[PDB]
């Protein structure tokens, strides 16, 4: 459906008094949680901090009325904030300065998992000065109640200030000293293709604590098709690199790998993973191929695209992955993609490459395609 032009296109949408840029892959718009926040938040003090900005809809009401800092981890969303002219920093929630804010706005990043959420909760508690306030928004169907009560335990006072369907916004006040940030880094050893690796990652990464079965299947298929030395000295693009499940092995195999990842936490995870294993590769914080030059081309492109649990529809970002792969590959170059059995990638590859091959069919399927000039 979406073309590369359309995926990377930044579209400004109107709202009373201004405009806000949104784009495919950027969270925040058409989101009930952020929408309820926008209708609830009001100025308090002089310094505010948004720990889950997205396109900036939730804390927009504070814009122009008090100093507002936005810590964004999504490159896609960051592009939007930048285009909208909204003060924002490429940073993790827990990188927020302690005791420097009067107000904190936080739409619960439930989709990121409990670890990421709790880290954000403590970050908010630490960022606030004693007496500071926190606007916490969420979905009761997505743990709002649990996190709200945990937030209350961390700060003290806290009550719901707005309701709409299962969506909620609570306002809490820091009455007690915040605890230290919990340990954020995790590490686990894994063997891939007969080699040992030690992966390091922060909260919220895909397949935390273990190498994903699908990722392993892709590498197995790749080695069978190209051989153990098949990627040596070759330029490889890893779409959605994560903490490096595919990136590290390929780099160790001698390839010159470029990993593009939209999530900041995942990017830092990849960087430390490479360092810890004495491997070198480009860990780019990028919305698909946004960070690349117009001329950049590759010999091999691999990917374990994002997907919705239990869904049979390919995500826009995933579709973009395929479009970019086809456009970024040099004639004769090869594309490797792994996905659950419920995603209709075949007709997509057929369209973009003209033909494809199924290398493996198990719990997951590994598809292959060669770029024709
Ligand atoms: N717009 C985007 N641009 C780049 N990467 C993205 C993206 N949207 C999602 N991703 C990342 O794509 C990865 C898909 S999950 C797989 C991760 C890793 N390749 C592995 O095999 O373990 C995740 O890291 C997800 O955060």
């Amino acid at each position: 459906s979406l073309t590369r032009e359309a995926y990377h296109r930044l579209t400004p949408l109107p709202h009373p008094g201004g405009r806000l840029f949104i784009k495919p892959g950027a969270r925040g718009y058409r989101d009930p949680v952020h929408d309820l926040l926008q209708k609830t938040v009001e100025p308090f003090g002089e310094r505010a901090l948004d720990l889950n900005p997205g396109v900036g809809w939730g804390s927009l009401p504070l814009e122009g009325r008090m100093a507002v800092e936005r810590l964004e981890t999504s490159r896609a969303a960051f592009r939007c904030l930048t285009a909208s002219g909204l003060q924002a920093r490429l940073a993790l929630p827990w990188e927020a300065a302690a005791g420097a804010y009067d107000l904190v706005v936080l739409a619960l990043p439930a989709g990121r998992g409990t670890a990421y959420v709790q880290a954000s909760l403590v970050a908010a508690a630490r960022a606030l000065r004693m007496g500071g306030r926190l606007y916490l928004a969420g979905d009761k169907n997505k743990g709002f109640e649990r996190y709200f009560k945990e937030a209350r335990a961390l700060l003290g006072y806290g009550v719901v200030v707005r309701r709409e369907g299962p969506y909620r916004v609570a306002l809490l006040e820091k009455e007690k000293e915040a605890p230290p940030l919990p340990s954020l880094w995790r590490a686990f050893s894994a063997r891939i293709l007969g080699a040992e690796y030690t992966f390091h990652h922060l909260p919220g990464v895909f397949s935390a604590g273990k190498v994903d079965p699908a990722s392993l299947l892709l590498l197995e298929a790749l080695q069978e098709r190209l051989g153990p030395e098949g990627v040596r000295g070759r330029q490889v693009l890893d779409l959605g690199a994560g903490y490096g499940a595919l990136t590290l092995p390929l780099a160790r195999m001698g390839a010159e790998v470029v990993g593009v990842e939209d999530d900041l936490a995942s990017v830092l995870s990849l960087q430390k993973g490479l360092e810890a294993n004495a491997l070198k590769a480009q860990a780019l914080h990028s919305d698909v191929d946004e960070a690349l030059t117009e001329e950049a081309r590759f010999d091999i492109i691999v990917t374990n695209p994002p997907f919705h649990v239990g869904g049979a529809v390919i995500l826009d970002v995933a579709q973009a992955f395929v479009n970019v792969a086809a456009a970024r590959l040099r004639p004769g170059g090869v594309f490797f993609l792994v996905s659950n059995p419920f995603l209709k990638y075949e007709p997509l590859l057929e369209e973009k490459f003209g033909a494809f091959q199924t290398l493996k069919v198990a719990e997951y399927k590994v598809l292959f395609a060669e770029k024709r000039g």
